[PDB]
């Protein structure tokens, strides 16, 4: 109600500050990084790659970052716990499942699935004592039968321990709209909802329709842009034609209707990247140079020499995560 | 070389006796146990059934079993050191995948997943040091582009370790042909593979050539049966309806066409079981209370009533795991 859940413990929402709402320290799956860590070269070059990482973000102004790495991606919040520490980052934890599911989630009912997101919330992820602040959701298409379980064990989880959700969709295929009917229908409220990959897309209504029913809408791709990479059999499908700015100007779009309260905006980055293709890092590595720091560093200015003042940049990155992120149960 | 790899370091073959070839102490996913322990009521709880049930295989004979639990299927090497001592039983640990693999699997090349298999065997497992003695392959009737992959590297890392491999096939599907050729093309010797869950068909002509191949046939699920249970869909689907003794007569079957000596027995059991349906492992449990002891306590005496000599039983239950687990180049 006052305070979030950290891998290093609780903290107040004013220790929060400029937050980024969707990152990874590495994607990757369930058992991968603990089975095979020379696949990353080491697990201590792993964690060395984060620290300096979170570290350059922390200079760009960066005070806590939202790991949203699930169980299926392989999230390992011993490291991100390490890796915190060392950057003094605040990491924020995920529960919830992504698309990669196994077998012993596949085969599970909504109340087990409940009964897992709440064992990670409330007791902790693993035997760590680490809990999750966020449940992390994702679907494609129309929404399979699978991910409609796993959307309503995660509004039942949010209902009953007021940490928000947070979703990948295909926003090419309007994937929110189908989300956000499931989610109501289990009375969430929109307000504990940010519906994410939001920026893959240039339709202004259908964001501008979700940000007027109280959705949060995550304009978090923004550096997954490329531009040049049309020769690659991969960086197409995983990242874009279109220029970050384009992306960029979304924000302002949405922030001249109104929206700003309802703007979340991250780079969903990582530091290690096991479920794709082998060398993918050097790929997205050499395209953006910056990562996790492009959101301060690149949009942020980019966005006050287009008009946008201060407290509204403030507000977007410090008020609305506190906001997003603080448990609460009452719309 | 004449020793191989437990879970609690290596033992000479002589120390293995009576082996169970084909075996899990738990099957889950990877991350899994560690992730939702109370899924098994606890970890603890886990633990301790299983080491009730392998300490009643002890009684009944059994010294080593193979668990054949992969990364995808949830092994917890930790989990087998514990309960391993505790019963005082030799588990062989496994590398290889099954078929779940996770995208950080699935899309690797057979060049990556050699390594994969090759520091499990010769490096170890995780950060434990303790080190597979098997490679466990799985495949779906007519093989997979990826599970092609997986059993060129499986192939690979028996060829630079001499550790054997093992096979998960749709046996009513005929999968060990398809399997054996991908293996031979890799140069691999069949004396090097076992062609599990043979027993699942009743296909002698299919079994007796492999066997007069070189290849070890594994009748490896002998009480897998849900006769009685057939307004059971699940537990039909996953255990067939066909009688143990219809499965245990197929081990007579090839010693009568003169294979003895390439076959391999086991039970398939498991003490806990998250990648199926919910309470499966009661359904299990019912239809065998006496776990992985059925092979020693039922099937052992079965045989010996069909007229089969002793010595040839344990030449199935001793001599033949031994020839297969021994590294040999
Ligand atoms: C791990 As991702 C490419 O769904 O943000
Ligand atoms: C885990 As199994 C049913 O393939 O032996
Ligand atoms: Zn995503
Ligand atoms: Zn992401
Ligand atoms: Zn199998
Ligand atoms: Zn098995």
């Amino acid at each position: 109600g006052d305070r979030i859940n950290t891998v290093r413990g609780p903290i107040t929402i004013s220790e929060a500050g400029f937050t980024l709402t969707h990152e990874h320290i590495c994607g990757s799956s369930a058992g991968f990084l603990r089975a095979w860590p020379e696949f990353f070269g080491s697990r201590k070059a792993l964690a060395e790659k984060a620290v300096r990482g979170l570290r350059r973000a922390r200079a760009a102004g960066v005070r806590t970052i939202v790991d949203v790495s699930t169980f299926d991606l392989g999230r390992d919040v011993s490291l991100l716990a390490e890796v915190s520490r060392a950057a003094d980052v605040h990491i924020v934890a995920a529960t919830g499942l992504w698309l990669d599911p196994p077998l012993s989630m596949r085969l599970r009912s909504v109340e087990e699935l409940t009964q897992f997101f709440l064992r990670e919330i409330q007791y902790g992820i693993e035997d760590t004592g680490i809990r999750a602040g966020i449940i992390k959701v994702a679907t494609t298409g129309k929404v399979t039968p699978f991910q409609e379980l796993v959307l309503r064990a995660a509004a039942r989880a949010s209902l009953a321990t007021g940490v928000p959700v947070t979703t990948h969709t295909a926003a090419s295929q309007r994937g929110g709209e189908q989300q956000a009917a499931i989610f109501e229908s289990e009375g969430l409220s929109p307000s504990r909802v940010c519906i994410g990959h939001s920026d893959d897309t240039d339709d202004l209504s259908y964001l501008t329709a979700l940000a007027a029913r109280g959705y949060l809408i995550g304009l978090d791709r923004i550096p997954h842009s490329a531009i040049g990479l049309e020769d690659n059999a991969s960086a197409s499908a995983l990242l874009g034609i279109r220029s970050w700015q384009t992306r960029a100007l979304l924000i302002k779009a949405l922030i001249d209707q109104g929206y700003m309260k309802q703007i979340l905006v991250s780079n969903d980055w990582l530091f290690g990247f096991s479920s794709y293709v082998t060398n993918i890092m050097d790929v997205m590595d050499s395209v953006n140079p910056d990562g996790m720091a492009f959101i301060p560093l690149r949009v942020i200015p980019f966005l006050r020499e287009k008009g946008i003042p201060q407290e509204t940049l403030a507000g977007i990155t410090v008020t609305n995560p506190a906001r997003f992120l603080s448990p609460t149960l009452r719309a």
